[PDB]
């Protein structure tokens, strides 16, 4: 997947008061500033110079285009000298993209020798951006705050990441879905309001006819399902069974079918994101398996069951771990082992996980008896998770309101192979330990279906709900479920409304 | 300047169910401990003892008279044996003065040997003030809670730490501010609701025209100047530039006629806090400096820009030192010092800083070169500040309630000398460092105008807060910054309409 | 007086579904309705025809365009056939300007004899603008519903009202006010947070000093200020004391001074509002009299002692009372008159009363004592106000939100003369009564600066209150006292945190 390129425009905050001279000053310094905090993170993504705003029509013109610019994905803004907070307002009301607001300092150290009243009416930054935030806390919007040094890597370091996250909720906020069927029948966390949906992330959530897919695929060519056939065999290991022309193959070949008819239809109406439903596979030979891991490396958000929420958020997850070393799939949690020297958990779904979780060795191609759809045998990539710590996110419907639920995990290695096991799996431990944070999620309502991440930080998610105006609750090291409780008390009574 | 001189009623409660004879020892221990806690650390503050109170009618009349009796600052209540919560219910309502309950005991030990029903009727506090405890808790009201032994020194540091609290509450009721000029143009954090903040507060914050400071200059002694000058010459160091008669002594002796006309402006309407504003002067030669300088030294609430909330502040926090050393002054962050080691702030303001706050260098006396407000080059005092831990505090208003914000730092000595800075300045280490402090301080909405202060406990500006009713947060060194976040949001939905 | 013309997007919604051909009709219909729409009271402003929407990706565009011009000055939308709401919500998420949304037909019967699916499939308004008004419920976004056909006169007289009170609206949040001085001392009806008012409406409200302005008066040019005194002899009665060459007329020439200093100023910082004080009066030679009233008929917001809230009400009803009688003025309530048949009120100011609701009776320019500001004797406009139903709204500050309190009144002519009065007066008589209109003005709050106009009516104000997200209460014909109670304590529940 690749998306329009996106921008950031840095702008400085500043007066007319101290004359037409520190002006320049203040232009200078941003003009130093941008490229060599381009350089940093850097290449990836667009730092843009909007020039030093001094006015309240000025820096109103510049809100209202940013928010008219769908190439703009955020403003960074910097008070650099005393930039009065009330010219802000007309302004910020105006302003949609998310607002990192960079308290730093040009120098570094104080010239304790040469410091006089024009240096201290330039680099006083430090009371300036106090009387920003002021207004920023006073009109309620939601911001970033990163204060440090524009020359400390940890700080550079911070924005990308943020800028990362604000792109990936651009593509959040035109998020198109797609959901083949409907919902397993009786089942409560994969529910939610649409309507309620859109208004809050912008994701627009469409259901389609199995028939029409069924349709995509009648006109897909032939030639390209031998020559991805190709591919296939190029990539992973097919089961020698598989490696020949027998009944095997061709079962390869119908997942190939399905996978380039899925290409079709998800690139024909700008989708980003797709569910299917098991319940519902009139007109499918397999159950969809080899070909929706294959588009959740593509970089597509997915989620079974006609779970639409979990596949937008995989599909964010996805954008938001752009440190291409990434690491994300679709995960469900399924057995416990409950030994008291590593307590682990063993994750994985009916067939759909994605290789971006794998091991270094290549994963092996396998058919194999599936009995939940009650059709053919499908195809699927098999492999075993990797090791790191990761983060497993949730988003869930109140009714009312979302709640975005994180937890911290270290996914381990396997010590034993797990032979009669014919689907890809993972394992990890929770954090703060198995106790604590299976009662913390199931206290906070978490879902069964999961998306997990090596590449996602629990800062990127927390900085994701705060543009949205979500709820976020996290189990990591330090949560104590007692006091956790609370938390979740406390919380509901602050989100309410 | 001075204040009215304020008493504290210490009130003891019992009933009549274990007798007359009780009483007696009641009263009897309550008239022991009231001059115990009348030295102990106490006076120059004064412990009235205000009886025993056994009926409903007595504990309302008490109240009721507390509330009108201006010198009265609070009532400390002590419940020695049990006495019923409802006869409090009618008193509890009545009274509008701070409350102090003090959970204590006569004795510090069991008389193992000698304790019979007699003793258990006379010293049962420790559930007697329990049921006044939930009374006050289910009616609601503001009362801060000491416990421990009347001689424990723990328990009389706070009771005298809590004196000078609500003593800076009674003060804050009356006071009231004069604002020549308006707000700095476009500057919202410094802009507020003056009638919110009488309903709050109390404070009266009336503006007058800056001509009516001009007025009161042409009526300045002239040679009360000349005997100002003297008294300049043997507290602060003139720069040998000001020491014979030249451009530069003319420019001390105009602050000086400016210190003598507002002290005669501010002493005219009662006044103990002022602002002024740079961009309003058209009719003094000079932005004050040198003379707002010694206002602030003589213990009158200043800040510049229009900043009502900060003079105010400034005000009440002075008061609430009213004995310590003591330094307290407006404030304005100017600057960090990103050294690798050495996390600091340079803070400071065009002119107008404490001498309070300074070292122990006798300050010096200069003119120089002032671009903004297009007035006469002024005369300022100039000195480095001391070293200790202090307290940056900040009052703001959030539109529908007020919020007080308060920062612990430590102030530090300047390892090398500024010597083209031509401002006294400070420098300081906040807690728990300076980068998360910052963060949390823009979070929380902090001004830019600080009020700094050397004696100024955060104890006090909580009490401030609960006896005002605003929400008190506090950044200090266990002060996490994930939590401090959603922490400000449980704040904010408990004092959402309180 | 300037104003930049405002223009309105005309939107027609509709859906791919029904085909090519159908979306032609859609947009043939659509370009017979809107120029034959800007016909009637079309002609201050532009009804301008934008493409017809189908898909999500032209409603976000068209509403992100829409925010983005500032001439677009408001959006009218009309579904046609089905249009899903979906495709909406992005959009109405990015429009920041006022909608209507018209719930019309094109046709306005249904023709019994050809009648089929394909007219049943082009012109099912009745329930296409149904989806769209659930989103604009489930939204929670401001909307005026204008129901009827778009033959239907009424529907169009009520689209004019509602464009100019948009047009004032999108005055209102470029709105710039220049404050001489500060409120009048301890007066609190006057006081407001002035950062909320900007965040609720967009009012940018800034303090100047007075010797500001007096610096502008002493820079006019007197050449010009015998020009306007020769237009001061054309258009309004000299008093015969000041036809001649005297003192008298000096005083006159004083105020063409004022005016021609107030007009550089105000036009030098593109204020629409300004509001001055006679407590802080150092350097001008009298009060302001004559110079205000007459730029408040040049179409500027005023109020007296500091009433920026006043001034800028007066401004936004000044810029929807275009159309056109159409008098409007600043006002406060001096005396009543209790013959209980006639109950009526007195209504006027120092000196401060605009020409705009006078009669036809030429007024008359006076000079007379005036110990309200401590100053010279200041000319001044005399003049009755004239005759008919009119509405006198004030806008007040309840600490966390603002209200609008607007009564209806019927200005009535005066029986007996005043001769001794030197001020114009209007009198009044309020609905449904004094004793009651009073009545229920002083529980809803209201100012004594009130803001009378013959011109603008009540669902302009409504309107406006919609628009702004703010609480309006009405005084009418039909408001019991007792259930305005209610009204008002319901209204508080409902209003508190929006
Ligand atoms: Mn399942
Ligand atoms: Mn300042
Ligand atoms: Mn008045
Ligand atoms: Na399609
Ligand atoms: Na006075
Ligand atoms: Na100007």
């Amino acid at each position: 997947m690749k998306m329009p390129a996106y921008e950031f425009w840095f702008v400085v905050g500043s007066q007319h008061l101290y004359g037409d001279e520190a002006l320049a000053q203040v232009e200078a310094h941003a003009r130093e500033m941008v490229p060599a905090l381009q350089a940093a993170v850097g290449n990836a993504h667009v730092l843009r110079w909007k020039g030093v705003l001094k006015d309240a029509d000025e820096i109103r013109r510049l809100c209202l285009e940013a928010s008219a610019d769908d190439v703009c994905a955020g403003v960074i803004a910097w008070m650099h000298t005393f930039s009065p907070a009330k010219m802000w307002i007309r302004g910020l009301l105006a302003l949609r993209k998310p607002l990192l607001h960079l308290h730093t300092q040009f120098n570094r150290d104080i010239p304790w020798d040469t410091i006089d009243m024009d240096f201290m009416n330039l680099n006083q930054s430090a009371h300036g951006d106090r009387e920003y935030g002021f207004i920023g806390a006073r009109m309620g919007v939601a911001r970033k705050v990163v204060v440090g040094h524009w020359e400390d890597p940890e700080v550079r370091e911070r924005l990308a990441k943020w800028m990362r996250t604000a792109v990936a909720f651009a593509e959040s906020r035109n998020l198109k879905v797609a959901r083949f069927g409907d919902n397993m029948r009786e089942v409560a966390v994969t529910e939610g309001d649409k309507v309620g949906a859109q208004i809050q992330f912008g994701w627009s959530v469409n259901g389609y006819g199995i028939g029409d897919l069924v349709q995509y695929i009648r006109d897909v060519s032939e030639q390209k399902v031998n020559e991805l056939l190709d591919e296939y065999e190029e990539l992973y290991d097919i089961v020698p069974a598989g490696r020949q022309e027998g009944p095997v193959r061709e079962s390869i070949r119908e997942q190939a079918r399905i996978e380039l008819g899925l290409k079709a239809f998800l690139q024909d109406g700008n989708f980003t994101a797709f569910t299917t439903t098991f319940e519902d596979l009139h007109g499918l030979k397999q159950l969809p398996g080899l070909a929706v891991q294959r588009l959740m490396q593509q970089g597509y958000g997915f989620a079974g069951e006609g779970d639409w929420k979990t596949a937008a958020l995989l599909r964010i997850m996805k954008v938001m771990s752009t440190g291409l070393q990434g690491g994300t799939s679709f995960m469900e949690d399924y057995t416990y082992h409950f030994e008291k020297g590593n307590d682990l958990v063993l994750g994985s779904h009916m067939l759909e996980v994605c290789p971006s979780i794998a091991a270094e060795e290549k994963p092996i191609l396998d058919v194999q008896h599936l009995g939940i759809g009650g059709k053919d045998d499908p195809a699927r990539l098999v492999f075993d998770g990797g090791e790191g710590a990761a983060v497993n996110a949730s988003l869930i419907d109140l009714g009312h309101r979302f709640r975005l639920i994180v937890n911290e995990v270290d996914a381990v290695k396997p010590e034993h192979d797990m032979p009669k096991l014919p689907v890809a799996r993972i394992l990890w431990k929770p954090r703060p330990s198995l106790r604590d944070s299976a009662e913390a999620w199931i206290l906070a309502g978490g879902a069964h279906h999961t998306c997990f991440s090596f590449a996602v930080t629990t800062e990127q998610l927390q900085d994701f709900a705060e543009m949205a105006g979500i709820e976020c609750v996290v189990i990591n090291e330090h949560t104590s479920v007692s006091s956790f409780k609370n938390e979740l008390k406390w919380n509901e009574v602050f989100w309410r409304g």
